């Protein structure tokens, strides 16, 4: 709806933790 990479962007900062 109003969200530009915001759902893209949070799965991206996930790997940068886990691994």
């Amino acid at each position: 709806k109003i969200f530009g990479a915001i759902w893209p962007l949070a799965l991206g900062a996930l790997k940068n933790l886990i691994k």
